[PDB]
């Protein structure tokens, strides 16, 4: 679990969005596993606007942060789950790092700000949904 809070927006994994997120929907994209909802309070986070390929992510299943080298956002095949059919997930970055069911929502950060959130994983891999291209989150 986890979310990014920037301005009057809350960014979460679309498969973990609540009834309240959907009732305050701003934008969602199933192909990216992202959903953004509106908030009444001002958020605590800031978004990176960069091309970093290194950073640090929070791993809830270890209560620890780990450094990672990750691939640029791209279209990556993701196996079926209860949440989605087998499909290509877009804007996904992969890295070698621990993740397991329940780690979605952990933030990946570089020196410039928030890069994205955990969205997939498996067998010593961790995948992050990028948010750096969502320029409108900043206004
Ligand atoms: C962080 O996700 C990890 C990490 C390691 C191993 C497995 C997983 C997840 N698998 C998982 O939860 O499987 C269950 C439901 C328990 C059968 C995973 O990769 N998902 C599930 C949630 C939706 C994700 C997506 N963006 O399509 C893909
Ligand atoms: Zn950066």
């Amino acid at each position: 679990s986890g979310a990014i809070y920037v301005g009057n927006y809350r960014v979460v994994n679309r498969h973990l969005a609540t009834h309240n997120d959907w009732a305050n929907l701003v934008w969602e994209d199933s192909s990216r596993d992202l959903l953004v909802s509106s908030t009444t309070a001002q958020g605590c986070d800031t978004i990176a606007r960069c091309d970093c390929q290194t950073g640090v992510y929070y791993c809830s299943s270890r209560r620890k942060h780990y450094p990672v080298s990750f691939s640029k956002p791209s279209l990556i095949f993701v196996e079926a789950s209860e949440y989605y059919p087998a499909r290509y997930q877009s804007h996904l970055m992969l890295a070698v790092g621990h993740s397991e069911p329940g780690d979605c929502g952990g933030i990946l950060r570089c020196q410039h700000g928030v890069v994205g959130i955990v969205s997939t994983g498996g067998n010593g891999l961790v995948g992050f949904a990028d948010v750096r291209d969502l320029l409108w989150l900043d206004e």
